């Protein structure tokens, strides 16, 4: 039997959008994500066991499911690991949610129609947005190879391949795909096998999760005595956390009183963790869980605690309402139908910082060639120093990633 075990690595699907990343999830996982139930969680996510059939050759030795049969074994397949799929589906431009699943992701997928001419536009952007948020395990998934021939395919390989010349990805691997009629799945597999490795967990490191969501789960006609603890749900990026741990939300509540605005941290422990409708007794980093706590519901209903992070109660997280940005900036960004090119930052222009989870507003306080002080509408839990965070700016009534930097304490 293979073990009922947590993912232990995310993966993002991106791409332009109708070029197939939904379809191609599902291809691999089994499951639609939007939507899916239930459950809550947002985004896309959908999770799949794999394994490998020993005996079998590969590509085709590589399986989702506890069967080899499909290679001729009645012999039950090596379990390899649980993974995770995060993939924002339809509406783009939109993403301050690239952002959050964009520290999630330990590998991404980018996937490339093939019918269509390469790069569009909302490709060169993913493409780029794949470097800022640093994230760079990656494969790039030609889909729909179905409806054009071995040559067309191979010409927009061509296309793909000099396009990486002498960039990151250079050295990225192309695998051909359909996701609609499942062809070649198996070859991707074996891709994600080897191009995206579990990433080292040091699990000593203060737990630390990120909190992409929060519910109420509490359905109308509960009875008080049956009502259930706030749920906080997100991603763990290091350490890990158990059952009945104290824990703290940080920046945390927010006060009025009655005109000067403050943030008290939120304590509570931690009642259970799920992944998928699976319970568990411990959460490690990958995959989406979903913690409940003894909190009161009001606190975690309708996401409020969205962008927060969690650590231990007793841990040292800083809190900062002013933060020095170690920054770097794209010369041109994608922008309107044409190449656009982004202004130097200058003192006092409002900024959206991404650090974390958090989407947090700032206007500059000083501006040197490699630093940034910014001062922040909301303050951020600094949980380390090596804390990436994502300078974006007000470009034509939409906020657009103009660089990335360190967080510096
Ligand atoms: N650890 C833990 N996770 C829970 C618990 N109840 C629900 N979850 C998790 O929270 C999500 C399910 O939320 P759901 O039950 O749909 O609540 P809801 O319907 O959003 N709330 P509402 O009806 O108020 O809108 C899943 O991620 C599930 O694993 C619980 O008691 N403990
Ligand atoms: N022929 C073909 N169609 C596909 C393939 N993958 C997706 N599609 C179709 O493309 C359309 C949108 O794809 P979808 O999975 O929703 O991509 P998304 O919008 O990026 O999430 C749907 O009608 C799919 O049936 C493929 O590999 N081959």
């Amino acid at each position: 039997a293979w073990p009922k075990v947590q993912p232990e690595v995310n993966i993002g699907v991106v791409g332009h959008v109708d070029h197939g990343k939904t379809t191609l999830v599902q291809a691999i996982t089994g499951i639609w994500t939007s939507k899916h139930s239930e459950e809550t969680i947002k985004l896309g996510y959908a999770e799949t066991n794999i394994g490998v059939c020993e005996s079998c050759k590969k590509p085709e030795a590589y399986v989702t499911e506890p069967s080899c049969k499909s290679c001729g074994s009645d012999d039950e397949p090596k379990f390899l690991r649980r993974i995770s799929f995060i993939d924002a589906p339809g509406h783009e431009v939109l993403m301050a949610t690239m952002l959050s699943g964009a520290a999630l992701m330990d590998g991404a997928i980018l996937v490339v129609a093939a019918n269509e001419p390469f790069p569009q536009p909302q490709t060169r952007e993913h493409f780029v947005a794949l470097g800022i948020i640093g994230v760079k395990n990656l494969i790039i998934v030609q889909n729909k190879v179905d409806v054009v021939s071995k040559e067309e395919a191979l010409s927009q390989y061509r296309q793909i391949k000099q396009f990486t010349k002498g960039t990151w990805a250079e050295n990225v691997p192309i695998i051909p795909v359909s996701a609609l009629h499942k062809i070649n799945i198996d070859s991707l597999i074996e891709g994600i096998e080897e191009y995206i490795k579990t990433p080292y967990r040091d699990l000593s490191q203060k737990p630390v999760m990120l909190v992409i969501r929060s519910f109420d789960v509490n359905k109308p006609g509960t009875q008080f005595n049956e009502l259930k603890g706030g749920v906080i749900g997100g991603s763990i990026i290091q350490g890990l956390f158990k059952v009945d741990q104290e824990i703290k939300v940080l920046p945390g509540l927010r006060v009025e009183k009655q005109g000067k605005v403050s943030y008290e941290p939120i304590f509570t422990k931690i009642s259970s963790i799920r992944f998928g409708d699976e319970e568990f007794k411990e959460a490690k980093p990958g995959g989406l869980v979903a913690i409940g706590t003894y909190l009161d519901p009001s606190l975690t209903k309708a996401d409020n605690l969205l962008g927060s992070i969690i650590t231990l109660a007793d841990a040292e997280v800083p809190v900062l309402w002013n933060i020095r940005i170690k920054y770097n900036l794209l010369e041109r960004v994608v922008g309107a139908k044409e190449m656009l090119k982004v202004d130097p930052i200058r003192a006092k222009e409002t900024l959206m910082l991404s650090v974390g989870s958090s989407t947090t507003l700032g206007i500059v306080t000083s501006v040197k060639k490699d630093e940034i002080e910014v001062e922040l509408r909301r303050p951020v839990a600094v949980w380390s120093n090596n804390i990436r965070t994502v300078i974006s700016r007000q470009i034509a009534g939409r906020w657009r990633m103009i660089g990335w930097g360190l967080v510096e304490i």
